[PDB]
């Protein structure tokens, strides 16, 4: 005998992600 | 006697995307 | 009896990484 228990708790949401890429050359001084 | 623990809990969700990368560097000339 | 909970979910992925900077400032007068 003995019926399973019920599903546990969901997961936590993952971590933020990382800072994009550094962005492009600025304009000609 | 009691039954075996439940399954396993859903899986979290993907996290936000991150922020902005950081600004470009300075334009032409040295 | 039914058994205990089963555990918690595993945490989601990370997120994917942001948007590219924007553009640098300008170059330095000529």
């Amino acid at each position: 005998p003995g019926p399973p228990g019920p599903p546990g708790i969901t997961g936590a949401r993952g971590l933020a992600g990382p800072p994009g890429p550094p962005g492009p050359p600025g304009p000609p001084g």
